[PDB]
């Protein structure tokens, strides 16, 4: 027997309540409303009101996304919101791995096969075969080598691209050269024909894709920003696009979302925009992950997807 | 010891001569010019003049492409051109398998992830997440189930799309439903959300993608024409694009190449054009295939890539 409280600003709350009840048939599940200070064992949340969590000795909180910068930022502003005893979990993969693979493989191949150049030629009804690019000139760098970065690297290794990754700690993936820490970032960047961002938003990574980073990339590089908008200094990117340093950028996330209509990114010729849909939260998969994790916690088994609040992700 | 004659209208003849000499060091290799009636054992050709082959009792002819409709059409007009004793080979895969996989996977995923819809929205600086498509609604049909069709099917099976193929004779690929012959074509087409053309050009397949074929596809279908332009009745395709039957078409080949500037395909909003570059002939790989095949022929080993002139491919 357990009590679960659920809160999400826009999802179908009734659907989630019914799905959780079936997946955890001993659970009593309820939508949280202001004033509800009754007991709860677990909370499933996205942009929770401070009142929902403050003072609660919960057994766990599950954030309904892969990224937790929104909740950690709220906690820094409202230290009373989550007691230090409460473990915080995020959604680990739950179908977002495959979605990131779909997006990255499609667009890496799109650029590798010069579909952007052919489109420009098509606009003028101009027929012209172009030289083939070669894999040896198309090293792919993955900024962030975690749950999603590993999946993307694996799918691209299938296509025989040279690969490198960047993280805080060394990785062991065969055939993927691992770079670690800020002291190795310039060497990492030097060969990245395509730079794929899959970092979390933390104080240590804000603004990392800036003028100084972009200048270290090879000429005619491509940027795929799949992580958070705050990683990219948008005016520095525009300057690199305008100079020809960056040949193309595909961006799924932005400093402000929805991306305001005055942003020059919308109409810039070498930019492709998607509205934070690279890997969406699928409710059924989230319910399965959460129910399995609660069961593991009850059995004293090791759990993977716990957030380290001191580290920030 | 052997004599090889080489002819190609545009490739780097001197490079090919030197590469063949190194790959087959007992071979005497020469570029063919009008008037050369000296002896030859093997001919490597693309759009050969009739005079180059007429009357020659060659041990084999190698056509420097995957498709042989150009040479077979010439032979039908000039029956003296190739003696019936001369076996005809084409390029089998030689890197074109992987190239077709790159093209098909990139674009299938592009459509599956609604990048064409997001681009339309981007053109108006409009932010709007769209519903996910689901694999169960995205059956991919491969028209032609040969060397290249099998490779494309295999790469797409990796992504868990439902798959079906169409050919003259039954296939055994696990997880790919095999349809065979014109009597089964309407059933094949009924579920194809994406139709990928990898047929050869033969009298039996000319014009197959016409009004009657397109009307049997599901609504909002996609066409990827990677094979020959003569397979598609361009005015029927335009009508299906204009009515909304076909949501998008990506075309690498056309009835006339270069595609004339008056064609409505160039500027049509849901059409993407590439200039017959889906899988190009790579010289080094072609030289390796040809030298290996000649060695197998000398040893009396079984050879795969022989054209059946009676069948037409
Ligand atoms: N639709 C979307 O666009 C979408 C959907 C899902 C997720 N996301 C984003 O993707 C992010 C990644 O998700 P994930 O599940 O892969 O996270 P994860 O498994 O926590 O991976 C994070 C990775 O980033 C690295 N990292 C963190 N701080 C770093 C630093 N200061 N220097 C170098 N590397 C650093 C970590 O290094 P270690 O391996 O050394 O710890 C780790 O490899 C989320 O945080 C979210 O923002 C976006
Ligand atoms: N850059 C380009 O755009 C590019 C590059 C390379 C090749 N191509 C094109 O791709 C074509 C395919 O190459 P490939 O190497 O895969 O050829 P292949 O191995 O000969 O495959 C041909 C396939 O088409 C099927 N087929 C032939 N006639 C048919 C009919 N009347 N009804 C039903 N199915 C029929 C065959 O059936 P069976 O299996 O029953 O014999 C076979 O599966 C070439 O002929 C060329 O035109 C284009």
């Amino acid at each position: 027997g357990m009590d679960i409280i659920f809160y999400h600003p826009t999802f179908d709350t009734q659907w989630w309540i019914e799905a959780l009840r079936k997946a955890i048939p001993q659970a009593r599940v309820r939508a949280w409303k202001s004033g509800d200070n009754d007991s709860a064992d677990y909370a499933l949340v996205w942009h929770p009101p401070v009142e929902m969590l403050a003072g609660r000795d919960l057994k766990a909180v599950f954030a309904l996304g892969a990224g937790v910068d929104s909740i950690l930022s709220k906690l820094q502003a409202h230290p009373e919101m989550l007691n230090p005893s409460v473990p915080l979990f995020r959604l680990e993969d739950t179908g977002m791995g495959e979605q990131m693979q779909e997006y990255a493989v499609s667009q890496v191949l799109h650029w590798f096969r010069r579909f952007d150049d052919y489109r420009i030629q098509q606009n003028s009804s101009h027929w012209q075969p172009l030289p083939e690019y070669h894999r040896e000139d198309f090293t792919i760098g993955i900024l962030g080598a975690g749950v999603l970065g590993s999946k993307v690297a694996q799918s691209l290794q299938t296509w025989r691209f040279p690969l490198r990754c960047w993280s805080r700690t060394r990785k062991s993936w065969p055939g993927v050269q691992s770079f670690a820490g800020r002291e190795e970032l310039s060497a990492f960047l030097s060969q990245c024909r395509v730079l794929i961002n899959l970092l979390p938003n933390t104080p240590e990574t804000v603004g990392i894709i800036n003028q100084q980073l972009l200048e270290k990339l090879p000429d005619g590089a491509y940027l795929l920003n799949l992580a958070r908008g705050v990683h990219v200094v948008e005016d520095d990117l525009l300057a690199a696009l305008d100079s020809g340093k960056v040949k193309g950028a595909m961006l799924d996330v932005f400093n402000r979302e929805p991306l305001p209509p005055e942003s020059p990114l919308w109409q810039h010729p070498r930019v492709t925009i998607t509205p934070h849909v690279a890997a969406i939260t699928r409710p059924a998969e989230a319910v399965e992950y959460i129910s399995r994790t609660i069961a593991q916690l009850e059995k004293g088994e090791k759990v993977c997807g716990q957030v380290d609040r001191a580290r920030g992700y």
